[PDB]
């Protein structure tokens, strides 16, 4: 059994000369040798079982991350646990390795305008397989845009994903849709699109545009830049209660995106605003966005699948304990476990 910074590693003998990369709030992650397949993979050492969010989250990406496959979404090669339930205290799985991720990048580089545009691209690209596939991310932040020595970009971490339906602690909330701050409910495809959004904002600043310190704080961040919402943009805000609060700030002038990113590409700007709208209602949806101007020399329909069939979790996770979760989790992996 291999040990990693004091920490099990059973992943063993199938998987060897593990390197430390970083840790999750429940786990860390190695990359490590698959002498199997001769090919450099990442394992992430999973232990769930104790807390029944994290056993959410964990069914979540598992059950999502299986089922899909896209070049621009993170895919599981195999998972390994224990033979007996009682035994399983870890999961590990693997991924294909990759070198960084956008938030790393962004820390240390400069994107000139071709490589926003391609990063752009392929997070739009993947978005539209999601989406097709009725899920929302509802998480989407440069820290989970992977990429590999190619260069290409892949969307992981699917813990928060929820099958779209219109009729949980995050790290960071600065790439939340504004009708999240008001609304506890009715959340759509939208709010990814916001996401993008502010990814690409912060691709063309190298700084979050909406980086507030909590819910209210967050809000006067958007609103200092979008400016005060319109008539019709309040008529849409379902909370009462929180449409009320907007209607009494003082009104604020909305920034032209010239000003706040003077050097971006016009067609970038344009596309920044669609989907920086504060109506869900008149946010571009991904397949808009793909095919808006600024994407004109990558959009390619013919290569940019979407989901065979839209998802359905079959079960809802919320209410279920954690021991049933961690039997969902155990059946869920059983297929690669051998004889199976
Ligand atoms: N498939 C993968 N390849 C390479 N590195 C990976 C990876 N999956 C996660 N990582 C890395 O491990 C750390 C992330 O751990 P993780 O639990 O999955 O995501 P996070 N940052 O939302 O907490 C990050 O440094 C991330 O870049
Ligand atoms: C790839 C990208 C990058 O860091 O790649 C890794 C492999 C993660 C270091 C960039 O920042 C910029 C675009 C990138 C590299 C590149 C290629 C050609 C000319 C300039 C930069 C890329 O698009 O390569 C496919």
């Amino acid at each position: 059994p291999e040990m990693v910074r004091g920490q099990v590693f059973d992943v063993g003998p199938r998987y060897t000369n593990l390197s430390y990369i970083g840790e999750g709030a429940y786990g860390m992650v190695c990359s490590a040798y698959d002498n199997v397949n001769k090919v450099r993979v990442a394992i992430k050492k999973i232990s769930p079982f104790e807390h029944q969010t994290y056993c959410q989250r964990t069914l979540r990406e598992i059950k999502i991350l299986l089922r899909f496959r896209h070049e621009n979404i993170i895919g599981i090669n195999d998972i390994i646990r224990a033979p007996t339930i009682e035994q399983m205290k870890d999961v590990y799985i693997v991924q294909d390795l990759m070198e960084t991720d956008l938030y790393k990048l962004l820390k240390t580089q400069h994107l000139s305008n071709d490589h926003i545009c391609y990063f752009l691209y392929q997070i739009l690209r993947g978005l539209k397989y999601i989406h097709s596939a009725n899920v929302l991310h509802r998480d989407l932040k440069p820290s989970n845009l992977l990429l590999n020595t190619t260069c290409d970009l892949k969307i992981c971490d699917f813990g928060l994903a929820r099958v779209a339906d219109p009729d949980e602690y995050v790290a960071t909330r600065w790439y939340r849709a504004p009708e999240i701050m008001l609304n506890s409910k009715g959340y759509t495809k939208s709010i990814d699109i916001w996401s993008v959004g502010c990814i690409l904002a912060e691709m063309l600043s190298n700084r979050p545009i909406f980086p507030g310190k909590h819910y209210l704080d967050q809000l006067n961040h958007i609103l200092g830049i979008l400016g005060s919402p319109s008539q019709e943009d309040l008529n849409c805000i379902i909370n009462l209660k929180a449409r009320n609060y907007l209607l009494s700030l003082p009104h604020k002038n909305k920034v032209p995106w010239n000003r706040l990113f003077p050097n971006a590409d016009s067609k970038a700007l344009d596309l920044l605003d669609k989907m920086l709208t504060f109506n869900p209602h008149k946010r571009i949806e991904v397949e808009q966005a793909l095919a808006h101007p600024y994407l004109e020399q990558y959009y390619d329909p013919s290569d940019e699948p979407i989901a065979e069939a839209p998802f359905k979790f079959d079960m809802e996770l919320d209410d279920l304990p954690k021991e049933k979760l961690k039997e969902l989790i155990f059946e869920e992996t059983a297929r690669f476990q051998p004889g199976y």
